[PDB]
């Protein structure tokens, strides 16, 4: 059998072990042997490992940076052996990439929306609390609540940025319920400003409305399972894990891949 290689940034984390764990699964299944090493959150043991596998001329390299501006010379020394290289979660500030695989935020954000329309119904009242300017979370997601908002002709009353912030979601969305007081659900593009809002609801004494966060962080999860928020969106690690073998056995096979590859999330309800 012909050899993929792994590097992961870390083996720590239950998000890590998943994206090993599908990419091991994915990799049995299409007859791959794979390697796997574990740069330990460390960039000097991320370059070694890459290094390590240059030399024993490993034919694909699917890497999972420590982070994405330390991992540019491990990048560029797989690409002076003529190793493709994949990417997987974080992207490579520096070196040529094959392609890119990670959780596809638009669909994300529309997956949220679409989850909003299925509780509040078709044109609900609805109001955004958006991320960062400028950053690509905020506009992919923003971008996906679009999609949603045109498929199920919301009514838009608001869309404000709090900077995936818990205090500044809190302090806009009690600016914005004093003036549309009838908001039937919120899209919070990051799971702190989802916080922030449900505190302000709370606050106002308006627990029918609905909010929907964004990243299925623990006090998000925890938010959720308490009742409070109706749903978070979570990342698959095993299908980022599963979607970078796949793509590998297609580059190892000749043929023209694309530059990225979206990954679904999960919506989390309360159980």
């Amino acid at each position: 059998k012909d050899t993929i290689a792994l590097v992961v940034s870390t083996l720590n984390n239950p998000f890590f072990v998943s994206l090993k764990d599908g990419a091991q699964k994915e990799a049995d299944k299409l007859g791959y042997n794979l390697v796997v090493l574990d740069s330990q959150n460390n960039p000097a043991k991320e370059l070694a490992n890459v290094q390590d596998l240059t030399v024993r001329g490993t034919k694909i390299l699917l890497i999972n940076p420590t982070r994405s501006d330390a991992v540019g010379n491990a990048v560029k020394m797989a690409n002076q052996a003529n190793i493709p290289v994949i990417t997987l979660d974080r992207q490579a500030t520096k070196g040529e990439v094959v392609s890119h695989i990670a959780s596809d935020n638009v669909l994300g954000g529309k997956i949220a929306g679409d989850y909003i329309a299925k509780k509040a119904g078709e044109g609900a009242k609805v109001i955004e609390l958006q991320g960062i300017a400028g950053t690509s979370a905020a506009r992919e997601r923003g971008e996906g609540f679009q999609q949603a908002v045109a498929a199920h002709k919301f009514n838009v009353l608001a869309s404000q940025p709090a900077d995936f912030d818990r205090i500044k979601g809190l302090n806009v969305m009690q600016n914005l319920l004093t003036a549309h007081p009838d908001v039937q659900a919120v899209f919070a593009q990051n799971d702190e400003m989802a916080l922030g809002a449900l505190r302000a609801l709370q606050t106002a004494g308006k627990s029918d409305v609905m909010v929907v966060g964004f990243d299925g962080t623990p006090d998000g999860e925890k938010a959720v399972n308490d009742g409070k928020l109706a749903a978070t969106i979570a990342q698959l690690p095993d299908q980022i894990g599963a979607k970078g073998v796949e793509t590998a056995d297609k580059v190892l096979k000749g043929e023209k891949v694309q530059a990225k590859y979206p990954v679904d999330l999960k919506l989390v309800v309360k159980q």
